């Protein structure tokens, strides 16, 4: 029952998969790289929740008393992967309805059409927590590709949950008056606070046209806006961007924002993951101003890594200097998919994927790094409202 079945193995138009194997290759890579994620990471042992699934991740201490097993972040990572994978995964569709019944019980204490962000093995925690915007991005959207994957007409509707989800949940709570995405449904409706990992053109992309609700354009070409007035001034020969992004006109935050780390001003932990988000924007949907963003970074790190993966280091300054000391998938893998729209990128994007294809660490950058797989052997295809 499944109608883009894994692997769709699609051709973007303008970006390059490597090449120095098969597509064959390219697949059997993604398909044990995903057994292996499974067996390590995805769980189904919350006794407060019987059939409700989650994504293991490590989180040091508690959260508001409760030891967090895992996050919205991790649940819509995981929902994403599932939803892709069915086609190989002949239980892809009952673990999805599982990840969704964990999201929809472990609701936001503010917003009910939100997840909050924290999982954790107790009743009291379903509805205690607040939203985190990136959880629900990667929820909402592994909506619509569900619908595509298996049609609305069985026992969840998920092209109505996405619907609510997007409309209800996201764009009431996260789209701010000034047309960005605020940090949660925590933060108020006139934040200037965004979190650039959470700019997911291409997700913004598909929420117009299943929705149709011109709101999402218009925060997509804000934040374009946004990120050229960022960097032009913060980053002009890098092109990175901040963790966390603050004020108008836009300007890095602070070191120790939400006491995160020292490196929220410079492109670390979280905006690691932004190469990807912006350029699925060009392959999916042709964004020439995501090719622009891609580029200036793919070659920026290239000269910075004399053309070595193995060299990137797991965060820098904006402009450039090393934050990091070692090669992590959620740094690398980002960065060989944003020189994917080059040709003259091919050698590098053949490297990245002998570095990525088997690396496994722990939850954040194999989680990342599988998305990132997927996406760079067209295996993420496109959920559009027909045919």
């Amino acid at each position: 029952k499944e109608m883009k079945p894994f692997p769709q193995q699609v051709n973007y138009a303008g970006v390059i998969k490597p090449n120095h194997v098969t597509q064959e290759s390219l697949n059997a890579s993604v398909r044990s790289y995903y057994d292996n994620w499974k067996k390590k990471y995805l769980k189904n042992d919350l006794s407060s929740l019987p059939g409700g699934y989650y994504v293991k991740g490590e989180i040091t201490g508690d959260a508001d008393g409760f030891k967090p097993l895992g996050t919205s972040e991790g649940q819509g990572y995981g929902m994403i992967i599932t939803v892709l994978m069915a086609g190989y995964d002949s239980n892809a569709q009952k673990i999805y309805d599982g990840l969704f019944k964990t999201a929809r019980t472990f609701k936001s204490s503010q917003n009910p059409n939100l997840m909050g962000w924290v999982v954790a093995d107790s009743k009291k925690a379903q509805g205690h927590f607040d939203s985190a915007t990136d959880g629900d991005l990667d929820i909402a959207y592994s909506l619509l590709l569900a619908h595509k994957q298996w049609g609305s007409n069985g026992t969840v509707n998920y092209l109505k949950e996405a619907q609510d989800m997007i409309t209800k949940g996201i764009k009431a709570s996260n789209v701010t008056n000034n047309n960005q995405l605020n940090l949660g449904d925590w933060d108020s409706k006139s934040s200037l606070d965004t979190r650039p990992s959470d700019w997911m053109m291409s997700h913004l992309r598909a929420f117009y046209e299943f929705t149709g609700d011109k709101t999402w354009l218009t925060v997509i070409n804000n934040l374009y806006d946004v990120y050229t007035q960022f960097s032009n001034k913060y980053s002009p020969n890098t092109g990175l961007i901040s963790d966390f992004v603050v004020k108008n006109p836009p300007q890095p935050a602070p070191k120790d924002f939400l006491d995160e780390s020292e490196y929220t001003n410079a492109y670390y932990y979280n905006a690691s993951r932004v190469p990807l988000r912006i350029v699925m924007d060009y392959a999916m949907y042709g964004e020439k101003r995501s090719k622009v963003i891609s580029d200036k970074v793919s070659s920026w790190i290239q000269n910075k890594t004399n053309g070595n993966p193995s060299k990137i280091v797991d965060g820098y300054q904006l402009n450039g200097s090393n934050i990091g000391s070692y090669p992590t998938a959620v740094f690398v893998s980002p960065f060989i998919a944003a020189s994917i729209t080059s040709s003259n990128n091919q050698k590098w994007v053949n490297s990245g994927w002998d570095w990525m294809k088997n690396k496994r660490e722990r939850y954040f950058s194999d989680s990342y790094n599988l998305l990132t797989m997927l996406f760079i052997t067209g295996n993420w295809w496109k959920p559009v409202p027909d045919d």
